[PDB]
């Protein structure tokens, strides 16, 4: 075992191997930015709050460990590290998730077309990896998109309400990985105006917003809604005509305003999906079928369990120690 050392920072008690020197916080559990004299590299450190503070706790610390040791895709954080200074599971308390450390993030930079372009290819190609894992991202905003100087970007945290898709500002229970493609689409969108596509002030005014430019739902999306109260809320507001996206989004790239109208449609049934996105002319510089890779298969069946926090603590402890550092 390593020898590790202590040391507090804002607060915060931080025990780590040796290995990595020179911590300094960079944000928010907590993450520090450090040096890994083993690698030679720069890389971010996260240490889980309360990992183990209450059942959703532990299970929330064991979903995420599990994410982060499957995913390994250039555009999408992965576990370069895991460890806890813990000796025994009885003592095992802490947990602490190393990965490469990414200079900025989305929400920090704002952009030219060109720029646009590659930033969101690299969003589709980590997203359609995820979604061919059966994961959904589910709150895709610019600040959990981290990119490094040389505009390298990496899709962070799987786990406000400005990119959330409208089928989830209503209550559906059974919306799909399309609700990833629709934050993209407002991300997109932003990074071309450098405006907030949908400022939403809350659940209300955010619909609200949406559907004043993709235009109230149609008789074929009106039959999806079960809810009798969605129904009448949704069939009460003024009716309102999908715009023209060429005219409000006029002055940028032709192509950029084809791929936005298919990614925000209302219907998440008729949503373009990641994989068809990055055959879409818009990327034709950067896209590669032989280099959009899928990843394996995701065993998400835990999720559907009922365990005690032992059991979780546990099972992120054995998580913990089968972690095999990457090539
Ligand atoms: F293992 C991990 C997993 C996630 C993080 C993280 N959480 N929020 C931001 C980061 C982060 C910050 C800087 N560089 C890479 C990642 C840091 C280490
Ligand atoms: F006003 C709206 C906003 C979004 C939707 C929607 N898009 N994709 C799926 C749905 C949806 C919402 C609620 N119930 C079933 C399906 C339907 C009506």
């Amino acid at each position: 075992r390593p020898t590790f050392y202590r040391q507090e920072l804002n607060k915060t008690i931080w025990e780590v191997p040796e290995r990595y020197q020179n911590l300094s916080p960079v944000g928010s559990g907590s993450v520090c930015a450090a040096f890994d004299t083993k690698t030679g590299l720069r890389v971010a450190v996260k240490k889980l709050s309360r990992p183990f503070q209450s059942i959703i706790h532990a299970k929330r610390t064991y979903r995420e460990l599990r994410l982060l040791k499957h995913m390994k895709h250039e555009n999408v954080i992965g576990l370069l590290d895991v460890f806890t200074p813990a000796r025994s599971l009885e003592e095992f308390n802490d947990v602490y998730l190393v990965t490469h450390l990414m200079g900025a993030d989305l929400n920090n930079i704002v952009l030219t077309d060109d720029h646009v372009q590659f930033l969101i290819y690299q969003i589709l190609r980590g997203l359609k990896y995820i979604h061919s894992a059966d994961i959904i991202h589910r709150d895709l905003k610019p600040s959990n998109l981290a990119v490094n100087e040389d505009c390298e970007l990496k899709i962070l945290d799987f786990g406000t309400r400005w990119y959330r898709a409208p089928e989830i500002m209503l209550n559906w229970m059974h919306y799909n990985q399309t609700v990833d493609i629709w934050s993209v689409g407002c991300i997109m969108a932003e990074l071309l105006t450098g405006r907030t596509l949908f400022p939403g002030t809350d659940h209300i005014d955010q619909l609200k917003l949406i559907l004043r430019l993709v235009g109230t739902p149609g008789a074929e999306l009106l039959k999806k809604i079960s809810s009798e109260s969605a129904r009448n809320y949704i069939q009460s507001l003024t009716q309102m005509p999908k715009m023209n996206f060429a005219n409000v989004f006029i002055g940028a790239n032709p192509l950029a305003v084809d791929l936005l109208e298919k990614m925000l449609v209302l219907d998440s049934d008729k949503r373009i999906t990641a994989a068809q996105a990055l055959a879409h002319a818009y990327f034709a510089q950067y896209h590669d079928p032989d280099d959009e890779p899928v990843a394996d298969p995701y065993d998400q069946s835990f999720e559907s369990r009922d365990l005690l926090i032992d059991e979780w603590k546990s099972l992120t402890y054995d998580e913990v120690i089968s972690f095999v550092p990457p090539p």
